[PDB]
């Protein structure tokens, strides 16, 4: 899947994209890969962050559905104006397809200033599309009218320091492999866990450890009142709970250096002397996740150079600085591109399962690696689910 | 090797023992093997230890040096006389040696009740010999005597719980392996240290991890004055201060559970409700060890299932109990039994090395095994040996 690899740009903390064409002749635009909604939206008017923007008027296969549309995220929102048009994916599949598109005409919150994207990719299910179910997301209108396999799978790659707006322009941010799954872009072994259901990108996970050290929490916990896996958030976000626990036992794993409560709120920045980072004192977290086989299940292991997120040091120093990349939620666990960074993240609709593996591009140190390991067999696991 | 695998007993806390035969006709006896010491020495008179000792009048190939010898270790000491006879290793290679023995007459806090030992087979160089450096050690005399290569390997069994008198004497205690290498006593990849000296089998030490993060301190500080491997001390031996920010640092990573000081002085016992202990509380010790090739290392991780070492309660009970197996040194680091005990240990004489590989009978659990890996090429090992 050569012609795929290499086709996103961008960063953890303003998103991924993708370039694609809508209307007829082709509007380029960039599209912020979303596998956390169901929606996809474009800038239709101009906006102060939107150097460009779809133009209805422009297009000749534009199809007006004479339909407004509202989408609320857990940040953000916008509304629009619903339509059908062509579209095209310049580095994916050669392939144009007819698909509903949200013009957005209102939004609060929701672009991103220097993000270098005009739009976002719902790559999610139906069941979360608004304004309901009966909105066919891009991924199935691309599967229904093509011959593309029904999977996709993402390599997104931070580059483990900051990047400023011409190097973000200028960098590859990793590949979505559309249809299929490309061995290039993963070392080790491939393992599944199964979608729990066809909503959001759904798992369970039944098991936490802070440096091996099991937090100990009923399992239901952790999937509370969900866990998905979501391209269109930055952070690792954990039940209140979860959270607290997972805070306290950081905290204690690294506690010959104290930092600011800000720090751990994840808006205040720690700074270190060039090249002195402490990754060391900082422990791994390895989530388990339920396997393809009953009473199985696997880890992935990712470092503090996924879960502290490098940021601009903008004093007259050389200082190499961080934010916390872990969140409370309330609504459930995300597992965000903080943590997809790490690995090589299959969605495998067609069977029904996410693939992880460790990513070829992960961000580590000579002393320590992010893992995707298994098969255990001893967790107390079964009702790990949450109704 | 088919027929040495197998051919040693005993445990961390006795010692792990070979069976020998002595003199003409042959007198059976079980002699300790011991890296960490040059004399081979045997029980000659009676002794409320010793179920049977040495008689030299009984022997007729015996000769007599008329020289006294005296042996005093960090713990217990011997006097005995020194003469030479044949020796063989039935379970070892098909040969027989004229050897240098030390016939103990007297002693002091040396042999062990119940250990089912009667004397000491002390496997390293002349130059920690007593008297002095002129008396050849045993493994000297064999290589010298045959066509033996210039090797031994040593794979201790720790069990991994208390083994009373009978269970002791029917299990196997692991293997010594005498002239090379036997593939199926080890998993994974063979590295190899320098031996730094050839008085001990002294090596250096370059980093110390408690959980991935880094003691700290000047790698001459881990060998000082001295870091030899050691089969006949049971505990990993440290340094005062390496011990105290050692001790630290496991208390820091175990701290969800508080334990008496007379625990940490490896003096009292620790006891869990059976199947209960809790091994994830308790971080993993990486040493990370000279590579032969320059500005590189590599590191050896042991599991708490190494260094609590196992121990029947004092009220006997089905309860799980140990003791802390890291103790105080005033003379350097002693890498003993319970190290060893993770690893296949590769004495390779004729190269000057000592080679670590994960043993294929280590206790561990589900979640993390021992390991040895590298190389390691960041690391600044400069004057860590010790003038
Ligand atoms: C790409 C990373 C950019 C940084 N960014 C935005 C700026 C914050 C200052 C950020 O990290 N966050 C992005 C969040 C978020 O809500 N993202 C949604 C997509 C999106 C991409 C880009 C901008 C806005 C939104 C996603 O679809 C939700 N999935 C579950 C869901 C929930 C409800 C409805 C629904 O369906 C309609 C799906 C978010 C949440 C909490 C904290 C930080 C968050
Ligand atoms: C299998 C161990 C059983 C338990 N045991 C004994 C009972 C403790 C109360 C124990 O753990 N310790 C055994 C120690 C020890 O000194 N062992 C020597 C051999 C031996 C085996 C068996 C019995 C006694 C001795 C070894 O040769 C020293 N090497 C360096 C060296 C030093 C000086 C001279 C020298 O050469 C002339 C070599 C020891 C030391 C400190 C703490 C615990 C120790």
């Amino acid at each position: 899947f050569v012609e795929m690899v290499d086709n996103l740009r961008g960063k953890s903390g303003q998103g991924y994209y993708v370039e694609m064409t809508v209307g007829s002749p082709p509007q380029t635009l960039n599209i912020l890969v979303d596998t956390g909604s169901s929606n996809f939206a474009v800038g239709a008017a101009p906006h102060p962050f939107l150097h460009r923007y779809y133009q209805r008027q422009l297009s000749s296969t534009y199809r007006d559905l004479r339909k407004g549309v509202y989408v609320p995220y857990t940040q953000g929102k916008w509304e629009g104006e619903l339509g059908t048009d062509l579209v095209s994916i310049p580095h994916g599949p050669n392939v144009t397809v007819r698909a509903n598109i949200a013009a957005i005409t209102e939004s609060d919150k929701f672009f991103i200033n220097g993000s270098n994207w005009e739009g976002i990719l719902g790559l999610a299910y139906a069941e979360i599309a608004r304004p309901d179910d009966s909105l066919e997301p891009f991924f199935d209108s691309l599967v229904k009218q093509t011959h593309v396999p029904n999977l996709f799978s993402l390599q997104l790659c931070g580059a483990g320091f900051p990047l400023n707006q011409s190097e973000v322009l200028a960098s590859v941010g990793g590949s979505m492999i559309i249809g299929g799954i490309d061995h290039s872009l993963y070392t080790g072994s491939l393992w599944y866990t199964p979608i729990r259901r066809e909503w959001y990108y759904e798992v369970i996970i039944v098991r936490v450890e802070i440096n091996g050290q099991d937090l100990k929490m009923d399992c239901k916990e952790y999937n509370y009142d969900k866990s998905i896996v979501d391209s269109g958030t930055t952070n690792l976000r954990l039940p209140k709970k979860v959270f607290e626990a997972a805070v306290k036992s950081i905290k204690a794993a690294s506690s010959t250096e104290k930092f600011p409560d800000g720090f751990w709120l994840g808006e205040q920045l720690v700074c270190w002397q060039a090249g002195t980072t402490p990754w060391n004192i900082f422990p791994v977290i390895s989530l388990y996740l339920m396997g393809e086989v009953t009473n199985q299940s696997f880890r992935i292991t990712i470092l503090p150079q996924q879960y502290l997120r490098p940021v601009e040091d903008v004093a007259t120093s050389q200082d190499d600085c961080y934010k916390f990349a872990i969140s409370q939620s309330s609504t459930g666990t995300v597992m965000g591109a903080v943590i997809m960074e790490g690995f090589y993240v299959v969605f495998d609709r067609a069977r029904k399962r996410i693939g992880f593996a460790v990513s070829a591009c992960h961000v580590h140190d000579e002393f320590r690696t992010a893992a995707v390991e298994g098969p255990f067999v001893t967790l107390d696991m079964e009702d790990c689910g949450y109704n």
